[PDB]
């Protein structure tokens, strides 16, 4: 019997990625979709099925909901994950899970006490391309790794976007910079430590719109991370090694049908490998539903989410903040 999923917040990411995955996944059934406006709920259910619900508390009270997907603005994640967990629902929370490490520990504790899964939906972790890259690096294709760079920058969102409100969307670090920071954790491991960063704050709206961070492992393998929403589109990572370098585009949000290309360069020789296409949004939703159904809640997911939250806090706290103009 599929797990019955309810959605709180009719989010663009829900309409674009999450809900088509839920609807097509045999293991999950969309039973209710809640919105602050019934009309918006209803438009979502007409598209993806389930009962449309006005307001979020009503959905949490439902007996036919087993798990709740929370694609709310970052700043609002915590209140509603806490309430969904106390309603007895497992939770798939969008990235970033929350805004800081102590808040994240408290949410995992509420979950832990009730045996419930809380999962941060970094769907890109579920795309096989990253492990195919890590396997090439482990095979020595570029020698020992010296440093890492990752970038996710996008052109400015329309006025009114959730990201232009510090206390709803919380801006380019919480909502975009979390990606390169997460890829640095995936590839360089659990001992990354903050070294320096810059955050550009737009005075007009009072929100972070771009930044760059420098992290290091204790062996001095550095990560240089760029993020922002005042920029042309970039979405890439690159490794510099002792005998070569490796890079790739569309690393955080490859289409379901899009075939990645790994680029390698070494002295007098370069290569590109075409990898198979995969649907990372389907795979992450599948992973969630299998954990819920089996009761096997991987310990690494919550430990990585906690470390991720610490590094984000370390960047925010450590950065030089520059306001413009
Ligand atoms: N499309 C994306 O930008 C995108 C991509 C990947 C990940 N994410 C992550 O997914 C989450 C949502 O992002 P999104 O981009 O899909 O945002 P979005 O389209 O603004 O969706 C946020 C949803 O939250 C609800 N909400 C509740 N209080 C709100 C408020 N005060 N202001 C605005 N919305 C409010 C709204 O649902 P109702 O009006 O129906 O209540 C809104 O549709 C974030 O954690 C983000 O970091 C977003
Ligand atoms: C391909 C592409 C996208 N965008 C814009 C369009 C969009 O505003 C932004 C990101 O598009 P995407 O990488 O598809 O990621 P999701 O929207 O799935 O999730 C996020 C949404 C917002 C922040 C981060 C991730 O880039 C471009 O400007 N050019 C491009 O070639
Ligand atoms: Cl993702
Ligand atoms: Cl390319
Ligand atoms: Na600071």
């Amino acid at each position: 019997n599929p797990i019955r999923v309810g959605v709180i917040g009719c989010a663009d990411i829900a309409w674009r990625r999450a809900l088509p995955a839920l609807e097509a996944e045999p293991l999950t059934e969309v039973t209710a979709i809640a919105s602050r406006r019934w009309d918006r709920a209803k438009r979502f259910t007409e598209r993806f099925g389930g009962e449309p619900v006005e307001g979020y508390p009503a959905l949490l009270e439902r007996d036919d909901v087993d798990a709740v997907y929370v694609p709310l603005p970052a700043v609002l994640h915590a209140e509603w994950i806490d309430r969904a967990l106390r309603a007895g629902k497992h939770v798939l929370a969008e990235k970033p899970l929350t805004t800081d490490r102590p808040q994240a520990e408290r949410l995992f504790a509420v979950a832990r006490e009730r045996g419930l899964l809380l999962m941060e939906n970094f769907m890109f972790l579920h795309h096989p391309q990253h492990r195919q890259v890590a396997d090439m690096l482990d095979e020595g294709v570029i020698g020992e790794i010296r440093s890492f760079a990752a970038s996710f920058t996008i052109p400015p969102k329309p006025q009114g976007d959730i990201r232009y409100q510090a206390d709803v969307g919380g801006g380019a670090l919480l909502d975009i910079g979390v990606f390169p920071i997460r890829a640095a954790g995936l590839f360089l491991g659990a001992d990354l430590e903050f070294v320096g960063a810059v955050l550009r704050h737009e005075r007009d709206r009072d929100v972070v719109v771009g930044g760059n961070a420098l992290l290091t492992t204790r062996q001095g393998v550095t990560a240089q991370l760029t993020f922002g929403m005042e920029h042309a589109y970039t979405n890439n990572y690159e490794f510099r090694g002792s005998t070569g370098r490796l890079w790739m585009n569309r690393v955080f949000t490859p289409p379901a049908t899009y075939q990645p290309v790994v680029h390698i360069e070494r002295q007098d020789h370069a290569e590109q490998f075409v990898l198979p296409a995969h649907d990372q949004f389907a795979k992450s939703i599948r992973a969630f539903a299998q954990a819920v159904l089996s009761g096997e809640h991987p310990r690494e997911w919550s430990e990585d989410s906690l470390r991720q939250a610490s590094l984000v806090d370390a960047v925010r706290t450590g950065a030089r903040d520059i306001y413009f103009p």
